[PDB]
């Protein structure tokens, strides 16, 4: 498929490029992930964007504590509206951080899995027929684990005291996200919890060009965790390693490879602060958070194809088994002091596998 996105073959690398993209096209003629459910727990979303309205569920926010949320209680809320992120000032995150503009993060990454696609506006997305479930967790200075536990459980079925029932329980959870430390405790819990629900948790690798083993969700059991490859097929600048580290997902390089080649490309929006003070657009991104919705993505077409021959959805652990098996080798030699998993998920050869 060749889909007919004003901004599609100019900027989307990441989805039809030979040495660095996920062979979506091909991917495209068997599965676009109808009838899945993929969680995106991340700063929330931009729920009228014109190239996603279509593709997202109501969702909700389970950050507890107004300043973060923008929001004016410290309740959590039905709906995942991304109030901006930004931040005004130096050293207000910590001692060091840097003032910013709004990332609309979340819209981003939700973008990368399931933005409307050949309907003539904007760009592509991969399972562009499946939902996804937007749960905010991430606000100004980021968010707090326990609301991050909390989210991974009602997500992926689970009940979480004073949030309904989620009616739209996800094959898929996505966390382009992370902090330094152990995993374990409470968030090995929240995920053995969605595991033990059959669904499938895929987490980005982290940024700090370290090992994996020192950031979680990356170093969690478990989870499929995903490095960042550049536009060329090699490892970014930024992506860690390590033997946790599964497999890779287009990331991008930054500007060694100048844009677009530098930059994943999705709906987003210009706003500093708040969502009025701008309008919808396409951003351009780096990140091992930008290569983790790729491979959840693909989890989200595999399962689709599955259901649509009436054959029974993979698990978890089969799910991570076969994204791994099936990634393309990388077209560039990977340093064996920082290795990022098998090679680059495939969206075409994991779909080939399952359905074989
Ligand atoms: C995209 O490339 C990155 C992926 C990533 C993976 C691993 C480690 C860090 C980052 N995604 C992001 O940076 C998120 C979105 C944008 C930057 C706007 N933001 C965060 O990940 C966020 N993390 C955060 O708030 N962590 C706190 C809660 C927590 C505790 C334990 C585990 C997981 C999360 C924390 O206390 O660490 C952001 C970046 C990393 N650090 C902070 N504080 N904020
Ligand atoms: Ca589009």
């Amino acid at each position: 498929l060749a889909p007919n996105d004003p901004y599609y073959q100019q900027y989307q690398w990441h989805l039809h490029n030979a040495t660095g993209g996920i062979n979506a096209p091909s991917a495209w003629d068997v599965s676009q992930g109808e009838g899945v459910v993929v969680a995106v727990l991340d700063t929330g979303i931009l729920p009228q964007h014109p190239d996603l309205v279509g593709n997202l569920l109501e969702g909700y926010d389970f950050i507890s504590d107004a300043e973060t949320s923008r929001r004016a209680t410290n309740d959590r809320v039905p709906g995942a509206q991304d109030y901006g992120d930004w931040v005004e000032n130096d050293n207000e995150c910590y001692t060091g951080s840097v003032a910013e503009d709004s990332s609309w993060h979340g819209t981003h990454v939700a973008g990368t899995v399931a933005e409307q696609t050949n309907n003539g506006v904007g760009m592509a997305g991969v399972a562009h027929k499946a939902k996804v479930l937007p749960v905010r967790v991430l606000g100004k200075c980021g968010g707090y684990l326990s609301d991050i536990a909390d989210a991974i459980t009602w997500a992926s079925g689970g009940t979480v005291a004073g949030v309904p029932a989620n009616a739209n329980p996800a094959e898929v959870i996505n966390m382009s996200l992370g902090g330094s430390g152990s995993c374990d405790g409470t968030y090995q819990d929240a995920i053995n919890g969605a595991i033990s629900r059959g669904t499938t948790v895929v987490v980005a690798a982290g940024n700090e060009t370290d090992n994996a083993s020192k950031y979680r969700p990356a170093s969690c059991d478990g989870v499929v965790t995903v490095g960042a490859t550049r536009i060329t097929g090699g490892i970014t600048y930024y992506s860690n390693y390590g033997s946790r580290v599964d497999l890779s997902g287009p990331g991008g390089g930054g500007s060694v490879d100048g844009n677009p080649g530098g930059y994943v490309w999705q709906s987003g929006s210009d706003a500093a602060t708040t969502p009025e003070s701008g309008s919808y657009s396409y951003m351009g991104m780096g990140g091992t958070s930008m290569a983790s919705p790729h491979v959840a993505a693909v989890a989200a077409l595999v399962q689709s194809a599955l259901i649509a021959k009436g054959k029974d959805p993979l698990a978890p652990a089969a799910m991570r088994t076969l994204l791994k098996e099936t990634a393309r080798p990388f077209p560039v030699s990977i340093p064996t002091a920082t290795p990022i998993g098998t090679g680059i998920v495939d969206a075409k050869a994991a779909l080939a596998k399952a359905l074989e």
